[PDB]
């Protein structure tokens, strides 16, 4: 699987982090510490501007990599649906890096 491009649209989901410095007001992030049985749970909510986006769910053992799954599922729910597009930024803010996003 060879990727790039297409991971700057997703880390750009991430990049709504709050350690991130380019991360506007809107997006929100939650990690759920859990024992290995069910590794981390990641919540994640959008605001009223965003229909769809919240993933909630375990899959990773680690919160920032459980974080990426929600991100990343909710990247895929927005993207499948993406009727606020105008609400978050274009392939505009999408000219740049794959590694420099997220």
């Amino acid at each position: 699987i060879s990727g790039g491009s297409s991971i700057s649209m997703m880390y750009k989901y991430c990049s709504r982090l709050p350690h991130d410095e380019f991360f506007q007001p809107k997006p929100e992030f939650q990690f759920k510490p859990v024992d290995e049985f069910g590794g981390t749970i990641c919540r994640i909510t959008l605001p009223a501007n965003a229909p769809i986006s919240e993933i909630e769910s375990s899959l990773l053992p680690s919160t920032e990599a459980a974080k990426k799954d929600a991100c990343l599922k909710a990247v895929h729910e927005l993207h499948n649906l993406g009727v606020l597009n105008d609400f978050l930024l274009p392939d505009s803010k999408d000219e740049i890096e794959d590694e420099l996003s997220d």
